[PDB]
């Protein structure tokens, strides 16, 4: 009858959990160790010499060996604008992602739900995150459709994200999933890089590691509380807390504009240095309440924005090599998959957990964090626990 | 701790109450009665005799009296291709809204927060709302550093959002508040119709609604649980529930592309038509079990998309004329400023209310609903609970 009395009935009981983690690429990669040759040939920039000298040792500096691309050369040789460096394009891209964006958000989804086995009409809410690309009705919509979900499913639309933004919807997944009892919330990470592909030119060097790093993915979740064991659900990890700050002296670090040429980003400060001199503030916040004070202690998950951030982190903390192992094994074999990344790491955590027959999904330890790092400059962190294997 | 435990103790008691609410307009504004005249002399298309009489007769119809505009003449004419058809102009427009949305966001943020009465540092979340451009990082990054709030804001960017999008914050900050303890979150909806604003053309018959109705404006709320009376925190309304829904037949009824030429609108089915005939399955949703069945008996708020949505909705449920009367006024005073709309009109029921003397802050009913409508067909179904006054 009472307000308060539909509040207590209206909401879960306990931690929101990961139930299920699907993912999926284009099937179209390169190799790394190729990209330099063709992305200097298919922009017709070959007669950038010395460029393409710079280019290739930043390609081997980003330990990446392979990324999956939606675009193809076939495709590229047809679109010229997109591979000049700064053509009016953004027509042409929107008209790609805006159809090949929740595209490959349903493949990876299609995963989940399979692995989560419940029907696909217990699902309550869709969280859809791109960054690649915006349109009304948005991807959640198309989502929602392509998948055949209840037509009253509750949607968050999260465009123009960025690469934090795979902290940000177990974030916003928490919430939703926290406060409403049965709620069962489809997550859905896409990227795909055909809004910020162009040519190379020496006026934007900071267009040089993006053409390094930047590739493509989708990663999706089921996320719920209370879980049902006696119909099969169980969680990989649950949530225990998710926070999110601005750097200090960090302002102006990374910016992404969308204009008629695309999405063009820039670069000032050093990111990685001060993601390193910074993080610790974060991990005391979130673990002090805990009792836990020592960081190899915990198992990890950070945002591959570029092997630097991970090595300096590393250095900066003590960690232990193996720490960041999940986090590289990702970005070697899928390179930086902006907002999908972090969701990936998780994948082969629980998958690698499991072949090694360790104790539990987190390497066989208790506790760990999971960090997303993003203009701002932003760093999220989640807090998780693990589940015994 | 367990983690039920530690789950307990981070959540809020009750439900979501919105403590408090600001709007704000851009200064200059227009006059309905001589925008036809205006808005064909500021493009250069007078001489379009039988266009500019389809859109006198729209206007004449609109039931708006007054427009706020950031865009001035001074500024049109500065900026010709601002008023031609379809020229290139996304990045004059970006220009414009990556600055001024914020801006005019933190403005009603300013007022919100002056009422609440509680320092800015309380802040813990804020939700920013917009259809008006986009950007890395986004506008909710620019208020938190425009109010100078805590770094540590937990932020949810919500870009390309629409006209049912007032529901949507609504439904994203009853989460948030009620899930964590102490919570209190900033909501922003900010809309400025530059990303729109185009010359006339009788191959373009959907953009001449748009050209008469939408406007400029922000509102915003601070929305909490479990308020301090003791430092003067007061629910203005409480949230319930919150629900979304897409409509059957209705798809294709309302697209927008962001293009090169800025964003554009598509029209097709009979969108007022659609709505009153699936209102009342959203009605017996939401009300059904509260044990309410009477429309008349609710306080009503909907977002004014245009006056025939109003009038068939009016009629298909036998409401008498004076439920839409906050929603009328809003609409006549300020036209169609997109999400903020319906949080406007939340502002002018309980200020009205207070002004006549009536039982509630819901002109003197206890239970009410809101409703945001938008691409998809998508239909948002807030329900509401006055206070006492």
């Amino acid at each position: 009858s009472s307000l308060d009395e539909i509040r207590q009935a209206q909401r879960a009981d306990g931690p929101a959990g990961i139930l299920a983690i699907g993912t999926a690429n284009p099937e179209n990669h390169v190799l790394q160790a190729e990209y330099p040759d063709y992305y200097f040939r298919i922009t017709n920039s070959e007669h950038m010499t010395d460029l393409k000298e710079k280019f290739k040792r930043i390609c081997d500096k980003s330990t990446i060996r392979k990324r999956h691309m939606h675009l193809t050369e076939e495709f590229l040789k047809e679109n010229p604008h997109m591979c000049a460096y700064m053509a009016p394009s953004l027509d042409t891209r929107q008209d790609i992602v805006v159809v090949e964006v929740p595209k490959l958000g349903k493949e990876a989804a299609v995963k989940a739900i399979k692995e989560w086995g419940q029907p696909k009409s217990k699902i309550t809410h869709v969280v859809f995150c791109t960054t690649s690309g915006v349109d009304m009705p948005g991807a959640d919509y198309q989502l929602t459709k392509l998948l055949g979900l209840r037509p009253s499913v509750k949607r968050l639309m999260m465009y123009q994200q960025g690469c934090s933004a795979g902290a940000t919807v177990l974030r916003i997944a928490k919430d939703l999933a926290e406060n409403n009892r049965g709620a069962r919330v489809l997550v859905v990470c896409s990227e795909i890089t055909a809004v910020t592909f162009r040519g190379p030119s020496d006026t934007h060097l900071d267009g040089l590691v993006g053409a390094a790093l930047f590739s493509d993915g989708a990663a999706a979740l089921i996320v719920g509380s209370d879980p049902d064991t006696s119909v099969g659900e169980k969680p990989i990890f649950e949530m225990v807390s998710a926070a999110q700050t601005i750097l200090p002296d960090s302002d102006g670090a990374i910016d992404g504009h969308l204009r008629e040429v695309g999405l063009v980003f820039h670069l000032l400060k050093d990111v990685p240095g001060l993601i390193s001199k910074n993080i610790v503030k974060s991990l005391d916040e979130a673990f002090k309440p805990l009792g836990i004070s020592d960081w190899n202690s915990l198992f990890w998950i950070a945002h591959p924005g570029g092997p630097a951030i991970l090595d300096q982190v590393e250095i900066k903390l003590g960690l232990k090599e193996e720490k960041m192992r999940a986090t590289r094994h990702v970005l070697s074999e899928y390179g930086n998959m902006s907002s999908a990344s972090v969701l990936f790491i998780l994948d082969e955590m629980r998958r690698k957990s499991a072949k090694d027959g360790v104790a539990t999904t987190g390497e066989g330890l208790e506790w760990g964090v999971l960090f997303g790092f993003g203009p701002g400059l932003t760093v999220e962190t989640v807090v998780l626990h693990s589940v015994p294997l």
